[PDB]
């Protein structure tokens, strides 16, 4: 097929801390590392999404522990991660307010082993 669109007179410049991102999936996990990818906004207007949080937590003490802060990509490879066990892991949005208030957690928990199944 083929369409367009294109036509508008209004600037919505709406200042207010970012929200979550669209969605938060990981790519997968090996050895002592996992695979996070989270979407990108579908706002993206307001403040150059300067990166993204990553926080990493245990189901044992469901401790979260800044991974990393103004990243850039969209994916990260945790590290230190012990095998036999799961983990949580949340992106956050930023830019100049702040962290966003909300994160958007995997739908699931990542195991960690030392394997690798390529679904993909």
């Amino acid at each position: 097929g083929s369409s367009g669109s294109s036509g508008a007179s209004i600037d919505i410049q709406i200042i207010d801390r970012p929200g979550p991102p669209q969605i938060v999936k990981i790519e997968d996990v090996w050895g002592e590392n996992v695979a996070l990818t989270w979407t990108p906004p579908k706002d993206d207007g307001n403040a150059a999404i300067t990166g993204y949080t990553i926080q990493k937590a245990d189901k044992k003490s469901m401790e979260w522990f800044t991974v990393i802060e103004h990243y850039h990509r969209t994916s990260a490879t945790i590290t230190e991660l012990v095998i036999g066990n799961e983990y949580y892991f949340r992106v956050f949005s930023e830019n100049m307010c702040g962290l966003s208030e909300d994160a958007t957690m995997t739908k699931e928990s990542a195991v960690i082993a030392r394997d690798g199944k390529i679904y993909k």
